[PDB]
């Protein structure tokens, strides 16, 4: 007895991630949407450039909190206590929204929820290793698995959330992403116990007696330095939510800036720079939907028949259409890594590209078929088919996609009615040139 030929655990962490996945998403779906709200009623004091600059800087702590999870884990708390408490948290960051308040809550929510994935994402991949001894071939089948449970909980919970958004208002639909994550939670603990090796109850890689005081002196001088940041900012008047949103954005793209600018100082690292620039790029694009798409969805689209944050449902269903074609193709020259790259980035180009037609053809003022949306989402999740699709690269990607939404917190601020075309056309052309420029580059990374 397995499920699908794996390991019975896999299961309660393929349902673990399936919920977790589920509130993550629904939030996401609505959260826009809920400050524009929040907006409209004079309750929260920004502008909707601010709003959508929030939720791509949102998402970019989100997956830069996931690069420390992994750490605090393996050597502090465990795997499954990590887990467990991240999960919580995420819990409460929902309950806060829930919660008959207002634009008061939205940094309770966020703090939460940050730490809360932080330390329940990077873990429960690596709960999923922990299933499969060091010789099993069954491990690329179970992982594969695993991530249809991901896409799964980003499927349905738009469609849930978002209609229950509709029906009941925020306050129930943010509960139903409260509820999600406690179910996962239930089905986690009392699943685990079952399953799970009572060995990742306790961290793998304790602090030897000596590692804790300059740990201690390391974590101070961060936050001591960042603290110190924010008040010569106070000072000189940089205090407004865009100047913290700048400050973040600085400190997103300073980490890997830092970390290429040390390790430089043979040098094939060099080579990897491009790499990462396109992986930074594309994931700029990727996570665009959330925001700039799901702005264009609710006042461009003919969307009055249906809840309008179900457009993100399409990201995850191409996932899961596009992964059984690829999984076959790579199996039937195969092309090398940095032409992936290269044609991913290009795939990304034309799905803004293609968003620049209707605004050119027909205007602006009015309403286009929800359709473009559709086929720029296909567009940009072929694309990456190519780029993303567990070990010491999950810091990398967690990083590239974490450079890229703080990139976003900037560019989405110019995104508006009048500069649809503009914006469409220019990132649009602008990604697919360099993924022209890549394709050139392309043969020298090789072999490094
Ligand atoms: C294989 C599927 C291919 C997917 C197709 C994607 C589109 C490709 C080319 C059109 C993009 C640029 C559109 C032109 C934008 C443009 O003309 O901007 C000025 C405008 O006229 C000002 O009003
Ligand atoms: C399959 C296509 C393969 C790739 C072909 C690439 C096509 C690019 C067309 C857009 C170029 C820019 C033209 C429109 C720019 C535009 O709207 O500018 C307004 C004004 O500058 C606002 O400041
Ligand atoms: C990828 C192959 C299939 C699609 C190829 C793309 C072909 C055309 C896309 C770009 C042009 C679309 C037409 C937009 C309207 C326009 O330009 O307004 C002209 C301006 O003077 C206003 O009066
Ligand atoms: C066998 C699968 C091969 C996969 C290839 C699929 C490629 C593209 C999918 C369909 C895209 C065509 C849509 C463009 C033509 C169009 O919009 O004209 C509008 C017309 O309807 C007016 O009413
Ligand atoms: C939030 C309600 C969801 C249901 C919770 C059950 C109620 C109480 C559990 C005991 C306290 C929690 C202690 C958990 C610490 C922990 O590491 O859990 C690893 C677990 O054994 C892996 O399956
Ligand atoms: C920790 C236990 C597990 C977690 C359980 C999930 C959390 C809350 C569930 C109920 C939410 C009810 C929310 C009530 C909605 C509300 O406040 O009012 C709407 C508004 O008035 C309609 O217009
Ligand atoms: C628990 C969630 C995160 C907690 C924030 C801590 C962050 C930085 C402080 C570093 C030292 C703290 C670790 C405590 C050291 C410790 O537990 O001792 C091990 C060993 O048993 C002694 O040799
Ligand atoms: C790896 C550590 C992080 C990297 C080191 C960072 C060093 C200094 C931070 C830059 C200044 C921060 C202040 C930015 C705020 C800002 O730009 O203000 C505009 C706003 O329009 C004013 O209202
Ligand atoms: C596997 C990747 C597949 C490639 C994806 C890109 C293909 C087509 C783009 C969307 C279709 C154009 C939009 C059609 C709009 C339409 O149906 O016209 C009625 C509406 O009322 C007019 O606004
Ligand atoms: C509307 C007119 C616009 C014209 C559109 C033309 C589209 C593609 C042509 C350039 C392709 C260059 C790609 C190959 C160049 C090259 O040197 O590639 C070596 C590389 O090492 C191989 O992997």
């Amino acid at each position: 007895k397995t499920f699908f030929g794996q390991p019975l655990g896999l299961s309660t962490l393929f349902m673990t991630e399936m919920w977790e996945r589920f509130s993550y998403y629904g939030m996401r779906a609505i959260l826009l949407y809920y400050m524009w709200f929040l907006i409209s009623t004079g309750d929260l004091h920004i502008t909707r450039a601010t709003a959508a600059s929030i939720m791509a800087i949102y998402a970019s702590m989100v997956y830069l909190s996931g690069t420390i999870g992994g750490f605090v884990a393996d050597r502090i708390i465990g795997a499954r206590p990590a887990v467990f408490w991240g999960g919580v948290l995420i819990m409460l960051g929902h309950i806060v929204l829930a919660l008959p308040f207002g634009a008061s809550a939205l940094f309770g929510s966020i703090i939460l929820i940050i730490i809360g994935t932080g330390f329940l994402k990077p873990n429960v991949s690596t709960l999923v290793g922990t299933l499969y001894d060091e010789h099993d071939r069954r491990r690329d089948a179970g992982f594969s698995i695993f991530v249809f449970g991901i896409n799964l909980g980003a499927f349905i919970a738009p469609l849930i959330v978002g209609a229950a958004q509709e029906a009941a208002g925020y306050h129930v639909a943010f509960s139903l992403a409260a509820i999600g994550m406690f179910i996962g939670l239930l089905v986690y603990y009392f699943g685990g116990k079952k399953t799970l090796d009572p060995h990742y109850l306790r961290p793998t890689d304790p602090l030897a007696p000596e590692e804790v005081k300059p740990l201690l002196v390391k974590v101070s001088l961060a936050v001591a330095g960042f603290i110190a940041i924010i008040v010569v900012m106070n000072l000189v008047g940089w205090n407004s939510l865009p100047a913290y949103i700048n400050l973040l954005t600085i400190v997103a793209i300073a980490i890997p800036v830092f970390y290429f600018a040390w390790m430089i100082s043979h040098l094939r690292v060099v080579s990897y720079i491009p790499l990462f620039i396109a992986a930074v790029l594309f994931w700029a694009i990727e996570e665009q939907g959330s925001v700039v798409l799901a702005t264009f969805a609710a006042e461009r689209v003919d969307s009055s028949w249906f809840p309008v944050s179900w457009f993100q449902s399409l990201n995850p269903l191409f996932i899961m259409l596009y992964t059984p074609f690829f999984a076959w193709l790579w199996t039937a020259n195969q092309p090398s890594s940095p032409t992936k790259f290269a044609v991913g980035l290009m795939f990304a180009g034309l799905s803004f590209l293609l968003m620049a037609i209707p605004g050119a053809l027909y205007g602006t003022s009015g309403k286009v078929s929800p359709l473009w949306l559709v086929g720029s989402w296909a567009l940009v999740i072929l694309g990456e088919m190519l780029i993303s699709p567990n070990s010491q690269m999950m810091s990398m990607w967690f990083l590239s996609s974490s450079v890229g939404s703080a990139l976003n917190a900037q560019l989405v601020t110019l995104y508006n009615a009048k500069s649809e075309v503009a914006y469409f056309s220019y990132f649009g052309l602008g990604s697919v040139v360099l993924g022209i420029v890549l394709v050139f580059l392309s043969k020298r990374i090789q072999g490094l």
